[PDB]
């Protein structure tokens, strides 16, 4: 059996051959990255005299499909004028390549999980941690301006990229998940760990559920670990209880899903159902991060930065970024205003 001539494997994969050159002009260099889109490989620009990294996608209608969703956003976004724009990873050209779309982006670094294992996940300093939230909410308000409306859908660490190994400057990228707010065709989205309650619920969701991701986001990169760790949708659910409660009676009466997790006592008011957890809102945030403790695992005692005042802001921009009410929750906009980041 022999495919696309020869270039593509059984996973309608590009077989990647360092050294290739393609189209006379990228000098492909090395693997770096695989999906379920398919590959990601560092190259040479002889024309521009630039290092890029190139997606190939699978040679598969469907996840061609998907690609051109991305290209459409990335092409959307990308020609609005504000430096907010920047956040947003580059989409230099892309082409068609021996029955392959390619997608040419700039080159980056590290992704932060990448860097959060580096810490052996003992996470980063508050003040790194600061950098990336400012710029993170800098990234969702741009995606949130009206005529885009986007609505990233898969935040988590591997999808944050460093610019540069040496500066702090991040960029987010894959948008292959990425709609416009629109309609609940799909529900079952998000990566487990970053996914948001409503997701959960299987009720109605928009731009918030970024909102969400990116709290439990800045908790993982300050303490090392996910905030909510769950095995599965249950767990997931059960230990994000731990730490913010019940959620409130009105969501719960619309939730598809609430008898999932929960049940309604013949009073009206709802409860943990059947099946190792402590009782709902025990596992307070004030804890988790330390904040009388020198952080975590006190492990930032006398550091430069970690006072109790410190902590606190930072505990309070969490938490509202976890409210459980999506109408409620910290919009992009307030949060960069946040005494967090106040200098
Ligand atoms: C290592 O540098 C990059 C630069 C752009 C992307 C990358 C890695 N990984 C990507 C993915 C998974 N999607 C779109 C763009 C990129």
């Amino acid at each position: 059996k022999v495919y696309n001539d020869g270039y593509d494997d059984d996973n309608y994969d590009y077989i990647v051959k360092n050294g290739e050159k393609w189209m006379d002009r990228y000098e492909i260099d090395s693997l770096i990255g695989k999906g379920s889109f398919g590959q990601v490989v560092k190259a040479y620009d002889r024309v521009e005299q630039e290092w890029v990294a190139i997606k190939i996608i699978k040679n598969k209608k469907a996840f061609l499909n998907q690609a051109q969703i991305e290209v459409r956003l990335l092409e959307l976004m990308n020609k609005h004028d504000t430096e907010m724009k920047y956040y947003i990873v580059h989409l230099k050209r892309h082409f068609m390549f021996r029955n392959h779309l390619c997608l040419v982006f700039e080159m980056l670094s590290y992704n932060l999980y990448d860097l959060l294992r580096n810490t052996n996940f003992r996470g980063v300093s508050l003040n790194l941690t600061r950098k990336f939230a400012q710029q993170m909410c800098t990234a969702l308000l741009f995606l949130a301006t009206p005529e885009l409306s986007i609505i990233h859908c898969d935040l988590k660490p591997e999808n944050i990229l460093l610019c540069n190994p040496k500066r702090s400057a991040i960029k987010i990228v894959d948008f292959g998940s990425s709609c416009q707010l629109g309609q609940r065709i799909y529900q079952y989205i998000q990566s487990r760990f970053y996914r948001s309650p409503e997701v959960l619920l299987g009720m109605p969701y928009d731009l918030a559920i970024d909102m969400w991701s990116l709290g439990c986001i800045l908790v993982e990169m300050h303490t090392g670990e996910p905030l909510f760790s769950g095995a599965n949708e249950v767990d997931q659910m059960n230990k994000i209880v731990e730490v913010l409660g019940i959620p409130p009676a009105h969501i719960l009466d619309q939730a598809p899903k609430a008898r999932k997790f929960f049940e309604k006592l013949p009073d009206g008011t709802w409860n943990l159902k059947k099946t190792e957890y402590k009782p709902p809102g025990t596992r307070k945030l004030h804890n988790i991060l330390g904040v009388e403790t020198g952080g975590p695992g006190g492990r930032r005692a006398g550091e430069s930065g970690h006072t109790v005042a410190d902590y606190l802001k930072f505990k309070d921009l969490i938490l509202r970024m976890l409210d459980y009410d999506p109408k409620t929750r910290i919009q992009p906009y307030y949060a960069l205003q946040h005494s967090f980041f106040k200098k």
